[PDB]
Parts: C-alpha cells; structure tokens; sequence
C-alpha cells in the first residue's frame, strides 16, 4: 500500500491547556495530578482524594463552529473541547482544513462514556430535545465530519482502556488499505459522575493514595485523569509534517482465562508483540523506548513486563528504555493511548525521554528490572534512535499495539534564499490570536519549514476568522499590524503607470526574486536583435542611461511584466484592469490579449520610432486648471493630453508655448509642472508624424490580433466609441492610436466599484496621489514600488501583506523556492499557537445533577462555616443547639417556598425535642429533615431515629405589636449595679453550662433576670440560643436544664432589623427581656413563648481525680 | 483469531445499577459497561480476534457487518 504518517497532534491533558504545557509538565516533573475540588469536594464516598482533572471545560468559541447558543449550552463537553481540539491538530501539520473538504478522511473517536447524556436527561418534563444531537455518544464523530465535511467512515470505538489506540489502528488499517486518504483519531474523557469513581473503587482497581506507582514494589492502583487528544493520520503523499511513520499496528483479544475476565493475560501481549514486529519486518533489535501499559496494577505490571521481556529482550544487547506516561497525568481511561501517542512524539521531537515518576524501589517479580534488561526512564536520556513501541491494554481483554519509526529529516543545508526577507500572514478569532501568531512566526525567522506551514494554514475567509495581520521578518524595519477584515468579497484591480517612473538601477532588489530573474532574461532574449539587453540596462549605473527613450520604455515594459508576473503566481486574477498612456500594453499583457515578447517588442519600437521622428522638443506639464476650463484656456499648438484627474490636468506642445502657460499659470496661482518626457512631446500632433511608420512595424510585431476583454477599460479610446472595430481588439492600430490620441485616464476611473483594491503596477508610484483623489473614497491603494528605496524586495512583501489584510488571498509562499517536505525534525509545534474567542462561559454538568428530603452534613473542622458550634460544650461535650434544629427547619422550608431565610417570616408551634444530638469530635452526623406542607408539620431525623418534631409555617401577616417589650415583673428595679458579660458566664459555669466565646452573647442582665442586651453577631443560633441562656439564667433551680418543649416561635427578620442598634463601638447590639408571669422571651425579632426545660442527669464520667 | 463486532447504542442498565453510591456492587462494571457488550463474548467463546463495540448514531449494525 502506502507509507502512513502521524501528520499533526493537539490536545488539553490535565494540568494543560495546549500539548506545550504537556510537555513543559513532563520534562520539569511536575506531578499533574492535583488534590483540588473541581469535580467534587474530595473525600466523598471514600474517593480517592487525588485525580487528574483539566483546567476549563466551560469554554468554546459556539460561533465559529456554527453552533447556536442553546444548543451550545447542552453540548457535552467532551465534542465541545474535541472539535476545538481537531480543528488544531490538523492544522498544526500545515493543512487548511479547507483542503479536505470532499474528501474521505474519517473520525475515529474512543469514548467511554456519555455522563452528560444523562444529566440533561433527568427532568422528562422539561428536557430539551437538542441534546441527544450533541451528546448521543454516536455524535461523537458525526459532528467532526459534518462540520469539517468528511465524507469518509465516522465511528465511535466502545472498548475501555483502549478506545483510543484501537482508533488509531483502525484509521491505519483504512488508509494503508487506500480507502481513505487522511484520518482525524481521537479519544475523549471528562471525569463528572462520581458514582463511577465508586464503581472502580468497588472494583478494586483504583489506589488510594492516588498515584499510579508504575513499576514500583509498592503498586496499588490508578488515579483516574481526564484528557482529550486528537491526531491527524495522513499518507505519505499529503504529509507536510511527519511526527513519525506507523510501520505496523495490530490488535487481539484474550479470551478466556483461568483468573477471569479482569486478569490481564502476558501470553496473549507476547504474541501480538512478536507478530507485530515480524510481519512488518522490523528486526527485534532495532526497538528503543516502548511505552508499557504501566497500570500500576499489581498484577498488570508484572505480566506486562514479562511479556515485553519475551518478546523483545530475548536476544538483544543494548539495554531496552521502558517507561509510562500515566505517571505522572495519570490514566485517562479511553484516552490514555494518545496520550502516550503524544508523549512519544513530544519527547522524539524535543530529543529527550520524559523521565518517569514515582520509581524508588524497582518491583521483583519482573526479573528484567533487576538484571538490567529492561531500564526505567529515571532521568531525562538523549534520545539514541531506532524504532518505538506503544501498546495500550484495555480491561475489558482487548490489547493494540503500534510501532513508530521516528522522523530525523535533518535541516537543510544553508541557502542564499534563506537570507532574503520572507513575508508572514496569519488570521485568527481575536487580535491576541494573530498576535500569538506572529510573535512566534518572529522568534523564528530562519526556521523556513516553520514560515511555510504557517503562511499556508493562514488562508481562511474573513468571514470564519475576522482578524489577520502580516509581518515581515528579515527586514531592516518593519514591525507587525494587525486590523480587523471588513466583511464581503472585494475586488481587485491593477493600474499600470506610464512614463517617467523609471529611475537609478530599478528594481535591482527584485533580481533576487526567481520568477521576476526568468521574466526578465525572458525580456533580454526577446529584444536581442536590437542590441539591448534588459537584465544589463537595469545593473547600467550611469545616470544619463534612462535619458534616451528607447530605454526608458523597455525597462517600463519589462518591470512591469515581472510584476505582473510575480502577481501572477501568487493566483491573483485581476478584475479590471486601467492603465495609462504607455504600459497600457503591460495591461495588454495583464489581460492575455497580447504575448509577452509582443508586449516588450511592441514597447521597443515604440520608443525607436520616437527617436527617428527627429521632431521638434516638447514639454507637457500638469496645470492645476480643470479639463473643462484648461481647454478653453489652452493657447494656440497646446491642448489637453491627459485627463489624469478633476483636479490635475496634462497639456503639451511647442516648449515655448508651453513655458509661457506656466509662467502665466504660476502668476495666476494654479499648480504646473513639467513632467521629465525629456524633449519629446507626448499624445499631442507631434506624434501624429510617428504613425504611418509606427503603424508599419507594429503591423509587423503583431500579426494574430486578440480581443481585449470586458475587464480592461480603453483609457485611450472614449466610453462612446467602445465599440468600433479598434476598442474590439488592440491591435497595432489601437496602441498607435492611443498612442497618438489623449490620455482619458480619469473618466475611465468612475467605473471602479466600491470598496475595491487597487494596486500600481509600476517602478514608482507616481500617480497614488491622483488615484487617491480622484477614486471614492472606500477604495485601497496599495504601491509595490518606491522610488530609491533600501529593498524593494522589502516593499513588495508590505505591498502583498496590506493585500492579504484587505480580504484577497496571495500566499506568498510561491514566491520563493518550495520547501522540501518532510517537514525536518524540531519545527516548533503549531498547536499552542492557535488561540480561540473564550470570552463566553458555556454551562458544564454539576455533581448535584448526577443522581445519588434536605439533608445537611454538620462538620465542626476549622474550615467548615458550622465550626462555630464547637463553642456549645454542656457539661463537658457539645452538643447541637435547638435553636440549631430551628434555623435547619427554617432553611428547609425557606428553600421549599422558593424565598431566602431573610424574607421568610416563619412561626413555629408545638416544637418537642426527643433526644439530644452529640457532634463528635472527628467526622461528621448527618441531619434529615422533612417537611408536610400540607399538615404544616416538620420532622428531623438522624440515621431513622426521630430528633425533633412539630409545626412550621410561613407568617402569612407579620405585625411588630408583638415584639413590643412586655411590661417588667419588676417595674422599678432602682439598682445601678447589674451583671457584665464575665459575670453571666461565671454564673452559667457553676450551673454547668460550658459556653465558648460565639456563644457568649449577653453584654449584660439585670440582677433578677428579666432585662439584658444580646449580642447581633450575623447567626441566628448563636443569638436564640443567647435568648435561651437569659431565660435560664434567672431560673432559681440549680443544674443543668436543656430544652425539650417550645409552644410557640416567632421570627419577623424585618422587626429584627428595624429594632437593632449599634453601640458606640461598631458591634449591634438588640435588648432583650424575660417575663415569668407570661412566659414570654422577646429579643430583637423573636418571639418565644412556653418554653420548657428538664433537669439534665448532670453527670459526666472521668471526672477529674 | 475470531473477532466480535456489536452494534449498542445504549446502556440505560447502567444509569439504573449505579443509582445509589452507598449500596453499589463493583462488578456492576463488568457487565453493564459498553464494551463488555463484546469482551463478554470474547471472553465465553475465547476469541483472539478484534472486540469492539461500535455507536455510529443507528446503523451500528450494517456498520459491523461491513467491518
């Protein structure tokens, strides 16, 4: 069949937003696997506590993928990071996806699981039915070829642990086979339903202390990581970058074994090993570096290794690198064979192995680590070279195995076309993409492989990617820019300048360029019989050598024709075509009605007819007079001659007449200057006595006429006369009549469209200015030539650059020599370049939604918000505060009427609590609770033993007369002395109450108890309970009273806010009064009424001695 | 060297069998998954063949077949 090649690669491993960061992890060994919460907060379920997770899965540029936003919303995020992901691999092998376009290239994704498909299908009522277009595990690949237009096989791989790997060798089996000609593989994997984890956890594979220990004594399991690769597989043929070459891939099942369907078999790895390597024809010796499974299973490893052992380090001398990449990303489980796909590419490319992680003592019953046979990656090694190995062991019994020959195309030897300037174009979403773009292509200038990968992947409607920008890089000057592409195709447009725009050694620089040296030998062979050679008057240095006309318009015609030449290749077909007096003929040519060696003979006997004329001097010179009102001014033998612009008019004739309208002229003020035709008078009668022998010889150049086409507008014949005989087909006799006849440049300018570009195809831009004047305003100009300028080469490349960010497409690369290919090794990867638009945050499944009545853990570590009740001690441990039981209530029902506690003003009735709720000091106790909105009843329950129980219901009308302060059992206390805040919590002590500093909340009290000032520290526990602690501070009954009955509870939030106040610190502070008489406890806004305590048993053991 | 190529698109067992986190048997794993749906029959018939299990959004059968 036919070589087949890993042409690009791109993905976002943990810890890595771009494979650059992959590999920047790898080498400086950090370990990826992290200990945060993103997922779910760690520790759940007894979950391992470490795993390896990405970094944002909440972005993708929805527009430029042509999803709408709704259906981007419910889009699972293994496609939305995947299509993102392919877009890059392909083109970081140097291929515009346009390209494929049409093609069979297929997508071979291997995913194992589809969480999200049922996160947006738990709510039958109200699911939307765009999920299963963007979530069924089969649009996996159907959305990457209906998006990139792959008409190729479009599958989706099930196998576990081995998704990825047997995609790839599926994708090698159709292109070796010739079915299809590119391949996009991939695997995708996104850790989101926890219940997973579990069901591994059960199963014995995950280790606990989340590290895949590879090979290690001391391997227990694998810590679970999420990744997603992608992976171009193109033939031979369209390769533009060849990462390495897929010698042979193969795979095989296990089929039964004695242990079970989870016992990894090595007899069966062995075989598939050996028939790998010899039906392909590579020699066991020749191997250097074999990516093992590594599990760090206990029992994987050893069997792995042994069959590795087997197969390849029977006979061989030099000792074999073995090494794992899921040491340090851990295993992406469908995904980890391109993850090691990746690895191995990244370490060829850079010339280092990735040391492993997590080796210290080497396992014993894999003998080879022990003799040396087989040795680990401990150090980051050069690489030595000789084929590679990958094989990824799937548990469900299918194994695949790939063998790769790395790419080692040296640089190229040093050309003297490295040292001219080269010009770069990038495009991308937003600014910072083209900037990234050509900050990199910069830091690069000599890499030439680097410039033309980057220059083809560049050509993208401006529609798809908005922003572009060009730099140029190797000349003297010049930084990048980079602006915005307005939307709509625009056209294009060449103008040809006349005479005087040729100077000093013209276009010297472009020389250098290959295609404008051959058309110009070209021109030096096709006006040989005459003396002149083209190629030696442009390097003729002395400054009367453009004084003769003879010269001047054969070097006009032969610059031009490179120009239009050097255009030519870049694919730019010219829409209309204006040109002006002499090198009308170069527009000639620019059409195809006239032959190169046509144009350029015509051109020179132009000019030698001119010299035997003999006729009397004559200078033309631009007055600033209209066309209209210069006419009638001109005096007798001067007439109009160009009607270059409105504004700027041509007239020639005797040169004494025309020097005495010019002094005149600059007496009146108007503009005049003599334009250099060096004594010969220009498109005026004098040239009349040119044409019959001019038209003779022309008649002799040209004897196969063409018709001039619709696109180039005769500025020599008027709009009126467009179609006589001579409009029809430049034949000699339209160049000798335009060459007699005016020059009607301006008028034929109006039929410029909107918005078009324009581009002066000539030595010296002399007419920008009248072109700019005289054109509406919307267009662009551009000059490709300035006078004695330091490179033209330079101002070329600018030229073509300010075309590109104007919306046409010339890529520059044709202009120099085409790059061989391969690429050679070490190009800097393209990948990370590409940036996209995340500046939207699309919506990613939550640990609530996956499936596992309020229940609310109550943890008192130091980080958790209920740390504070650590502070309830009663008789020497703590215990959770009814008014605890109250505010959860409160929450509950808060959240089933939709409101916030804030806004809810609640009434309790009938509250009883059954037993008391001890927090341990380590762990956590869960609470339930449960409402009956329709019997207005609640109940709180731990581990199904009833806790508390009674009526709540929302306040339907609030009224603040019942948070008025009840007359005082004691109306004249008359006692200035009263209790402070060291003295209650004395007394309470003695009692029994062991109160920390939160609950300590009475500033002060009355000496009989029945007036204080709580403390407003933002908790409703702390405060009811400091309404309680007064209520018991009075009681006459020593010991420990806890409360079992509350009759009745009101809270009104707003009373509460509208009764506090602030002291002259900055605490607030609410009053507080006790009556006995109506057992009544009215504090800020809450109201209790019958409350109820029992004496507590008091007794506590291990009491001090 | 006999292979097994099965068409699924589906494993809604699989939702129902992990419903609870407390109360969930390992080797639920083992046979609900989408790829034990062939590694199963590999692994009963003792084929050394290919085993895959292929969506391809309601043609995962013909698919299969042509493979």
């Amino acid at each position: 069949p036919e070589e087949v090649v890993i042409a690009g690669m791109s993905g976002k491993l943990p810890e890595s937003e771009n494979l650059q960061e992959f590999w920047d992890n790898l080498i400086g060994g950090v370990d990826m696997v992290t200990d945060d919460d993103r997922r779910w907060k760690a520790g759940l379920y007894g979950l391992p506590r470490r795993s390896g997770k990405l970094k944002d899965l909440s972005r993708f540029d929805a527009s430029f993928f042509g999803v709408h936003p709704k259906q981007a919303h419910t889009m699972d995020p293994q496609l939305r990071l995947l299509l993102e992901v392919t877009y890059e691999a392909i083109v970081d092998g140097g291929i515009n996806p346009d390209s494929l376009r049409g093609t069979h290239t297929g997508v071979w994704v291997g995913v194992s699981g589809s969480e999200t498909s049922e996160a947006l299908s738990r709510d039958p009522e109200t699911l939307v039915g765009y999920s299963m277009v963007g979530c069924q595990r089969a649009m996996m690949a159907n959305r990457l070829s209906f998006f990139f237009d792959f008409r190729g096989p479009s599958i989706a791989l099930d196998t576990a642990c081995s998704s990825s790997l047997m995609a790839l060798q599926n994708a090698y089996q159709a292109i070796h086979s010739g079915q299809c000609p590119a391949a996009i593989v991939g695997g995708i994997n996104v850790l989101l339903k926890p219940n997973t984890s579990v069901q591994f956890l059960r199963l014995g594979m995950l280790s606990p202390e989340g590290t895949c220990k590879a090979f290690d004594t001391a391997g227990n399991g694998y810590c679970r990581s999420e990744g997603v690769v992608a992976v171009l597989l193109t033939k031979k043929s369209l390769a533009r970058r060849v990462y390495a070459t897929i010698l042979n891939a193969g795979t095989n099942t296990d089929g039964f074994k004695e242990q079970g369907v989870t016992f990894p078999s090595g007899d069966i790895q062995e075989q598939l090993i050996r028939s790998l390597y010899q039906s392909a024809g590579v020699a066991p010796e020749s191997f250097e570096y074999i990516e093992a499974h590594g599990t760090g299973t206990k029992v994987g490893d050893p069997q792995e290794l042994n069959g590795i052992t087997r197969a390849l380090c029977a006979t061989r001398q030099e000792p074999l690198l073995i090494g794992s990449t899921k040491s340090n990303m851990g295993h992406p489980e469908p995904a980890s064979g391109l993850a090691a796909l990746a690895k191995v590419l990244l370490s060829l490319e850079h010339g280092l192995w990735a040391p492993n992680l997590h080796f210290h003592s080497p396992n014993p019953e894999i003998p080879a680590l022990l003799d040396g046979r087989l040795q680990v990656v401990d150090q980051p090694l050069p690489v030595r070279g000789g084929n590679v190995g990958i094989n990824s062991f799937g548990f469900g019994g299918s194994n695949v195995h790939i063998i790769l020959r790395p790419n080692t195309q040296p640089p190229p030897a040093p050309a003297p076309h490295a040292t001219l300037p080269r010009l770069l174009r990038a495009s991308g979403r937003t600014p910072e993409a083209v900037q990234k773009l050509l900050e990199q292509g910069l830091r690069h200038s000599q890499d030439l492989a680097f410039l033309s990968m980057l220059n083809d992947i560049a050509a993208v409607p401006a529609t798809a990617m908005p922003f572009r920008g060009y730099a140029v890089l190797g000349g003297e000057r010049g930084g990048p820019e980079v602006q915005q592409v307005p939307a709509g195709e625009r056209p294009l447009w060449f103008i040809c300048s006349g005479m005087g725009t040729q100077w000093r050694g013209m276009g010297l620089s472009l020389m250098r360029l290959d295609r404008f040296r051959d058309s110009i030998l070209r021109s030096d062979e096709a006006v040989k019989p005459f003396g002149l050679k083209v190629s030696q008057l442009l390097l003729s240095t002395d400054e009367s050598t453009f004084d003769d006309i003879v010269h001047s318009f054969v070097s006009l015609t032969a610059i031009q024709i490179g120009l239009i030449d050097l255009l030519s290749c870049m694919g730019l077909r010219p829409d209309g075509i204006v040109g002006h007096s002499l090198g009308e003929v170069a527009c000639g040519y620019a059409d195809g009605c006239l032959s190169q060696e046509e144009a350029v003979l015509a051109a020179y006997w132009r000019g030698q007819c001119i010299k035997e004329a003999h006729l009397p001097p004559g200078a033309m010179a631009a007055v600033g007079l209209s066309w209209e009102e210069c006419k009638q001014r001109c005096p007798p033998g001067v007439v109009p001659a160009c009607h270059n612009s409105k504004d700027t008019v041509t007239i020639s004739g005797p040169q004494a007449p025309v020097f005495e309208f010019v002094e005149q002229l600059r007496k009146e003020g108007v503009f005049a200057k003599e334009v250099r035709t060096g004594g010969m008078a220009f498109h005026s009668y004098f040239m009349e006595a040119i044409a019959p022998p001019l038209l003779q010889e022309l008649k002799k150049v040209i004897r196969e006429p063409k018709p001039r086409s619709a696109r180039w507008l005769s500025t020599s014949i008027p709009e009126a006369q467009w179609h006589s005989s001579l409009a029809r087909t430049s034949s000699a006799e339209y160049n000798v009549n335009n060459l007699v006849s005016p020059v009607l440049f301006q008028e034929a300018l109006w039929h410029v469209p909107e918005h078009a570009v324009v581009l002066e195809i000539a030595p010296h831009a002399l007419l920008q200015a009248v072109l700019k004047r005289g054109l509406k305003p919307s267009c662009t100009i551009i000059p490709l030539m300035k006078k004695d300028h330091r490179d033209n080469l330079e101002f070329f490349l600018a030229g073509i650059g300010r075309l590109h960010l104007s919306g046409i497409d010339a890529n520059p690369n044709a202009l120099f020599p085409p790059v061989e290919f391969p690429a050679p090794r070490g190009t800097p990867l393209i990948s990370p370049l590409i940036k996209w638009d995340h500046s939207l945050a699309w919506d990613v499944p939550a640990a609530e939604d996956f499936p596992n009545a309020a229940i609310y853990n109550i943890d008192t570590s130091s980080e958790s918000p209920d740390h504070y009740l650590v502070d309830h001690t009663l008789d020497g441990r703590v215990l959770f505060p009814a008014t605890g039981y109250l505010s959860i209530v409160w929450k509950t029902l808060a959240r089933a009427l939709g409101l916030g506690v804030e806004q809810l003003p609640v009434v309790f009735e009938d509250v009883v609590l059954h037993q008391a709720t001890i927090l341990p000091k380590t762990g956590t106790v869960s609470l339930e609770v449960r409402l009956l909105e329709a019997s207005r009843a609640f109940e709180v329950s731990e581990n199904g033993n009833l806790v508390v129980s009674g009526k709540v219901y929302q306040w339907d009308d609030p009224d603040p007369r019942l948070f008025d302060h009840p007359e005082s059992p004691t109306p004249n206390p008359t006692e200035p002395l009263f209790l402070a805040q060291a003295e209650v919590y004395k007394e309470l002590r003695l009692r029994g109450y062991d109160y920390g500093p939160h609950f300590q909340g009475i500033l002060e009290a009355s000496l009989e108890g029945d007036s204080g000032r709580l403390l407003w520290k933002d908790n409703w526990v702390s405060f009811m309970d400091t309404m309680l602690q007064m209520s018991i501070l009075g009681s006459a009954k020593h010991g420990l009273y806890l409360p079992t009955r509350v009759t009745a509870i009101h809270i009104d939030p707003a009373t509460h806010r509208q009764k506090l106040y602030t002291l002259q610190d900055k605490a607030q502070v609410a009053d507080v009064v006790v009556s006995r008489w109506l057992r009544v406890t009215v504090a800020g806004g809450v109201h209790i009424s019958g409350l109820h305590t029992e004496s507590a048993p008091r007794r506590q053991q291990e009491q001090q001695v």
